[PDB]
């Protein structure tokens, strides 16, 4: 029975490197929220503060009491999308699509504000209680557009999996094709219940089979043609040949209606 003003911490959400999630019950209005406790918060409560979309978790505010802050934010009941995805089979293709749309929504508004999130994968990719997929933990987000100025990273961060290959091989690359190939491996997990290689490099065979084009093998032969074809351009080594999002959204089967 934890307590902060007049929220009590029922249970815990999640445990993250530094801290923890847990569920805030408001006892007087019975309104529930979700509550990171932890110890660059500067930083993270900053661009926190920016984000109001219905596909990105809203902040609700702050307190700092001793060595402990506390964020509030919006809670998703439903729970991560890590959850949804079947080891080995993936989810069916128009649950897939429409998680997919729902990405590409936030990610197109964090990069209109000029943030780029860096560790999009599924267990940052929280749902509420329709269905509907949020952007959540901006730990590791970072600005890269400052008064129409862009600026290259190069801090190496993320989660090797999805991390794209130029993050591996230059010394400064640009934020926005790396967020889209991560929500590529995103879109291969939903699909094949599978992540494609352990990264990105020259040294993983799988990885190297997939730029010899060997579709012949898992994940990618259990994915129908048009999300394939899909892949085909979201995961290209080089970023400035890469399919930019405004050309996703002009994709086939982005476009497919689904059952
Ligand atoms: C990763 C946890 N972060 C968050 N988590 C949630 N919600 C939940 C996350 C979960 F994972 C689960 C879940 O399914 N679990 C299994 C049952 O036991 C606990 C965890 C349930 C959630 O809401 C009820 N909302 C907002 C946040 C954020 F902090 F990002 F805002």
């Amino acid at each position: 029975v934890p307590f902060v003003e007049d929220w009590d911490l029922v249970q815990t959400l999640g445990e993250g490197a530094y801290g923890e999630v847990q569920l805030a019950v408001n006892r007087v209005t019975e309104e529930a929220v979700a509550v990171k406790i932890v110890d660059n918060i500067k930083k993270e409560i900053c661009i926190l503060k920016m984000l109001n979309h219905e596909n990105v978790i809203k902040f609700y505010g702050h307190r700092r009491e001793g060595n402990i802050q506390y964020l509030f934010m919006e809670l998703a009941s439903g729970g991560s999308l890590f959850d949804r995805i079947e080891p080995d089979i993936g989810m069916p293709e128009p649950d897939a699509q429409r998680f997919f749309h729902q990405l590409m929504a936030g990610v197109v508004y964090l990069h209109g504000i000029g943030i780029t999130h860096r560790d999009i994968k599924p267990h940052n990719l929280l749902l509420d209680e329709r269905d509907n997929l949020k952007i959540a933990d901006y730990s590791l987000a970072t600005v890269f557009r400052y008064n129409n100025r862009e600026r290259l990273l190069n801090k190496m961060c993320g989660t090797l999996p999805y991390v794209a290959p130029e993050l591996l091989k230059r010394r400064e690359f640009h934020a926005e094709p790396v967020d889209v190939w991560s929500c590529g491996i995103v879109l291969t997990a939903m699909l094949a219940g599978e992540l494609p290689w352990d990264q990105p490099s020259d040294s993983c065979q799988e990885y190297s089979d997939w730029k010899e084009k060997k579709t012949y093998l898992n994940p990618w032969k259990k994915i129908d043609s048009a999300p394939l074809a899909l892949l085909h351009k979201i995961l290209v080594e080089n970023p400035s040949a890469r399919i930019t999002i405004p050309d996703i959204k002009k994709d086939r089967w982005y476009n497919k209606p689904l059952k």
